[PDB]
């Protein structure tokens, strides 16, 4: 639905500030239990190590879905929305990632 | 992977913490867009719309399926696990999609 995509994007940033203010509450655990399934939350626990993976440039595209276990179309996307990345995040995820903390 | 639970949780709290840590430097929405599909937006703004309506109980589990257009597997599941939810989140929850803000 790209007729649809306002309607969807409002309901997205509904989520988002949702999640926004159970940050701010300590209720972001419960929230997020609530909101995503166990597949969910496994697969964004492996995204990040996706994204650490591909900012590192050590490991090949397969490497990666052996080291990583990790669909190679999952892999793919993952490197196209980095790319298409604002730079500033980034410089945060380098920091973050490959910096630490 | 219930042998494999404590691993996937590790790896869970990383992407909890790590967006955690985006939320106070405003760059929660390039994180998101990063590591989520657009399917995956799209339901999360549509289970917000579950639990509103499972809290506001004037709607029956199918006009919720045709009302909201979601899977009933997505219903039946987001009515399993607000039961599961500790009260606090519930009041919360309440307070906020059933008293607004």
């Amino acid at each position: 639905s790209a007729a649809m995509a306002e309607q969807r994007h409002q309901e997205w940033l509904r989520f988002v500030d949702l999640l926004k203010n159970a940050y701010q509450n300590d209720l972001h655990l419960p929230l997020l239990n609530l909101m995503l399934t166990p597949d969910e939350r496994e697969a964004l626990g492996t995204r990040v190590r996706i994204v650490e993976e591909l900012l590192r440039g050590e490991m090949s595209q397969r490497e990666l879905k052996n080291e990583l276990g990790a669909g190679i179309a999952t892999i793919t996307r993952g490197s196209n929305s980095l790319k298409a990345a604002p730079v500033e995040l980034r410089q945060w995820l380098e920091e973050v990632l490959l910096k630490s903390d």
